[PDB]
């Protein structure tokens, strides 16, 4: 599995591309790999991002 | 710029069970439109039709009864 | 922070469609070699072990 | 085919200290040649001349005296 730790500390203006790799034998969860402007790739915590996007708006 | 749009053809028929990865490449200097590149199990890479999928996944399923 | 967790040398070069080198940085102190496989899965490569294997094969 | 070559231009002038990542995209249905994509600190993506890079890094430095 490529992604071990996931962050929700990301600005959508910092992301140039997002790749979803579906779960498989080698890795049980989908991986959300965001490529940032600088070329760094990080793994996203989608639930945490959706939660923040819900809280920010009080829904 | 140095780069162009990766996608020449867009496909509107794909079963998610064929797709092993999906890469959303945002519009930019390289391409004025966002691109969705699906990698399938057989290894073939295709581009998915973004408007058609937005229709299916959002308009038809959440705004249409 | 670091995309690659464990590195492998168990890969056939023609299983690989792309290879990305991400230089070391503040978020990840080591350079990373990420191979994208035909199926779309990403793995991290141990370059040293790969070269070693490729010289053993030829002695 | 469904995809094409990402690189329209290749650049032969780059200071490696500007490069934060390098991607080699192997030749395939999408492109008859391998492409080398450099991402720089500022976020600019350029394509490197892989032929010149191979010349320099293999021919000039290991086959030429």
């Amino acid at each position: 599995c490529l992604c071990v730790k996931t962050t929700s500390q990301v600005r959508p203006r910092h992301i140039t591309s997002l790749e979803v790799i579906k779960a498989g034998p080698h890795c049980p969860t989908a991986q959300l790999i965001a490529t940032l402007k600088n070329g760094r790739k990080i793994c996203l915590d989608l639930q945490a991002l959706l939660y923040k996007k819900i809280i920010k708006e009080h829904l």
